[PDB]
């Protein structure tokens, strides 16, 4: 029941008492482990509701107070009547940092309380969620200088009265499959690319076209809207000794947003609710460009540095691998725009960890999305036992809006 | 129930209906998972169902399920068990489970090879001199003079418990580590307790960096016993670099036979707690692992200021870039000298067409990420975007504790 983590690089024990207060399922089961898997009514939502407002109470030393009781009353008679309640902006702001704090695959959590929380929960139109997502762009990216954020939209009520953003985050690049055969630009997004074009937008047609915003208002039918450029920070990316690197012309935004995901927050759920921070360098240089599925330029960059292409065993993958890694992190830094790298973040994590299970009694973690996708054994995550469990205030998946909308 | 896993860089999809036959635990529950943890005398009353299980198993493998060689082995196990509290495998039996605890084995990566194991039963033995001349033998035909060939040594079985055959060295061959009054060690800091041990037993030390440790050797509950095995069947890698020649003159070398010996065979419920195997190396055990490891011989930084990288913010990425030229050194050194290696590249790369023939002709594979995604470049590897499920069938390679810490010593 008191569950022990060690690490093996340091020989440090932690106990983990935190996860006996899971609420949500893992997909494993006493038989069978899913740790690698990608994903595994008014009398539901008051226990919902009551689960919160007592750890919510609890944090601001007021637990069994009159005024906690004097909530719990409100808060049962809104739901009794309504079918629903409205959060205070106080439990608001308080869950979605604690929607981060629980994020069990963020390595960037040591971040969580420094988190600006945008009330949007009076929007009503799509041109409405444009402006709030552009405020929102312009203050968390703050000329390079990022700032975590954000933005809450109105929560789901019948369920056909959705907030949507269909981008999979804010500012992605365009993908277009050629008739050529191969693909333009960036093929994670081919789909949502089409969607848009068979919406309406008007394609640059290059490598790294900005996609345009898609938003859905109060479950209407999405509109486009195209980010002022000036509020979409870029940096070229170039190698601190590689000249011929530039030529490339590989570019990569400064700001990752997420923006598909759902906030879920003492039973009542945020299905438009996009988050940003900063980057880790790894997810733009080791994924984003070196995945096959994806930049996949490995083998232009081998190239270019003349590597012996001829046997795996040269190891020439992983020597451009690190170049590439090397270059946007300089990039990033040179251009001053917040970026960390995987030992940083990985050594900031473990900082955290200790400081979880020191003042809460452990910290969620799912080791297969800690640890970096290059140089896993050289981080200090790849040697420290994680406990990965479901806990609330949270960010869950939720499917694309394409395959549900009505129109 | 049938359970599906996923590849997302191919998009190609399994099915696994071989958990079903899963009867060991993992751990993890419905809310809470184990996956990252690295470690989470039977009665009659429970061998019967454990030997009737197995010899199911292998009467199917061999098309012969209800047969009346299989009804009349059954019979004689099952008289054995309740005459004598236990029972012995045929040969056929023990290669087919040591085999198959392989096949089984979750955490291996290099298991499209586990047909061709040579296995070596050693059940005849009686002494810590006799497990010395199997593990010479095992070692010599392992080594093959470079062209490494995978095997096996299965000593005899446990009885009450206190009987136990153990090899104590947890690989057969290793080197030995030193802890000195000053806090720092000479050579590898993996194995100082179990070397101090083998000085205590009256191992002279040479006290150099890359000392073989002696054979600490078990037979039969009795007190281990101190071998050195033959320096002319250790076989040895000098390390060097293919463009950087100061590499050789950081001193390094390695032993070519990996050859673990500190895990329990278990096979129809029958515990074969000395049981060393072998096969050969893949690079990242070596070159990330082995030198690179903050706990181990740590050798990162002395590379990294050869190469004169900017070693003065961690951002220049000076640690990722030492840790590729340690790597393409091994593989380079290994594979000048004719010693069997394999890259991370081509082992993952194997390991998903061995895990996609296990789903077709067997129903599934079981897979542990966290162990068979290598320690460097993990998602240029195809492994990192393939899905896995992982869960424990028999025969099966299991941990025990350390002997040192359970042994009653005679005196
Ligand atoms: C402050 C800078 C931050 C850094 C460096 C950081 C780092 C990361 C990284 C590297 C991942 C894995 C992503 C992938 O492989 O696609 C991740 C996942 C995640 N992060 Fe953080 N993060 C940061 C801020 C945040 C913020 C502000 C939130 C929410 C408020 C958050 C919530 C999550 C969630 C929900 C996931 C998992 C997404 C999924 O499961 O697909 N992150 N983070
Ligand atoms: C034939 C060449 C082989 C290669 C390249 C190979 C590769 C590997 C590697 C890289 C690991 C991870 C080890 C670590 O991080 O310490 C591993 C684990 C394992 N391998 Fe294989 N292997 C091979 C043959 C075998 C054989 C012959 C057996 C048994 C007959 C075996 C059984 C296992 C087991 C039980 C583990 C898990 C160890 C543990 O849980 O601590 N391997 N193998
Ligand atoms: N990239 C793919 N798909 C895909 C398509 C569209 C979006 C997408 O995003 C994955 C989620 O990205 C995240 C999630 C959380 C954090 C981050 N990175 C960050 N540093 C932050 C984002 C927000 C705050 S921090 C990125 C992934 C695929 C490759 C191979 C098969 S699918
Ligand atoms: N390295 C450590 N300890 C340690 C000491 C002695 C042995 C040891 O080995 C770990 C397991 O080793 C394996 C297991 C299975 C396969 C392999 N590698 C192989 N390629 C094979 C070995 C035998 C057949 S194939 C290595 C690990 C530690 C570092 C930090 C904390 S503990
Ligand atoms: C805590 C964690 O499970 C531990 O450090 C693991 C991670 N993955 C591993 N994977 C392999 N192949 N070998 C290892 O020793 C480890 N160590
Ligand atoms: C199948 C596997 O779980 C999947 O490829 C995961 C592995 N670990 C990951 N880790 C991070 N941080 N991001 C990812 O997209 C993935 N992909
Ligand atoms: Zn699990």
């Amino acid at each position: 029941r008191f569950l022990k983590v060690k690490n093996w690089e340091t020989d440090v024990v932690l106990t983990d008492t935190l996860h006996l207060k899971s609420t949500l399922e893992t997909g494993c089961t006493e038989h069978i482990c899913m740790g690698s898997i990608m994903l595994p009514t008014k009398d539901q939502l008051f226990p919902l509701a009551k689960e919160f407002l007592d750890q919510y109470y609890s944090s601001i030393k007021r637990f069994g107070s009159k005024a906690h009781m004097d909530r719990l009353e409100e808060v049962n008679k809104e739901i009794e009547s309504t079918s629903t309640y409205q959060l205070k902006d106080t439990e608001l702001i308080y869950g979605a940092k604690h929607a981060w704090r629980n994020a069990s695959r963020c390595v960037g959590r040591i971040q969580w309380s420094k988190l600006q929380v945008f009330d949007a929960r009076d929007c009503t139109t799509a041109h409405g969620m444009f402006n709030y997502i552009c405020n929102h762009v312009k203050y968390a990216t703050n000329k390079g200088n990022l700032r975590s954020a954000i933005t809450i939209f109105p929560q789901r009520t019948d369920g056909k009265h959705d907030f949507r953003v269909w981008n999979s985050q804010l500012i992605r690049y365009a993908g277009y499959k050629q008739p050529d055969g191969s693909t333009l630009g960036d093929p994670a997004n081919v789909q949502f690319t089409e969607i848009c074009i068979q919406q309406g937008w008007k394609a640059p047609r290059g490598r790294f076209d900005v996609l345009p915003l898609l938003l859905q208002a109060n479950g209407n039918d999405p509109e486009l809207f195209q980010i002022p450029p000036e509020l979409v920070l870029e940096v070229p990316i170039r190698h601190p000794k590689f000249d011929w690197f530039k030529d490339l012309g590989l570019k990569w935004y400064g700001l990752p947003a997420v923006s598909n995901m759902l906030l879920e927050i003492g039973g009542l759920e945020f299905s438009a609710c996009p988050f940003s921070g900063w980057y880790m360098g790894t997810e733009i240089g080791v994924r984003d460009y070196c995945d096959n599925s994806r930049y996949n330029i490995l083998e232009e960059v081998a190239k270019k540095m003349d590597l012996d292409m001829r046997k795996t065993s040269s190891l020439w993958k992983d020597q451009a691998l690190v170049e590439i890694n090397i270059a946007v992190l300089y990039s990033f830094q040179s251009d001053k725009v917040t970026i960390v790298d995987h030992h940083s973040a990985t050594e900031s994590f473990i900082k955290h960890m200790e400081n979880e299970y020191r003042c809460r009694g452990g910290c969620p973690a799912d080791w297969v999305w800690i640890v970096p996708p290059m140089s896993g054994s050289i981080t200090p995550v790849f040697h420290q036992e994680m406990l990965n469990y479901r806990l609330t205030p949270s960010f869950e998946y939720q499917p694309d809006p394409w395959n549900t909308h009505v129109w």
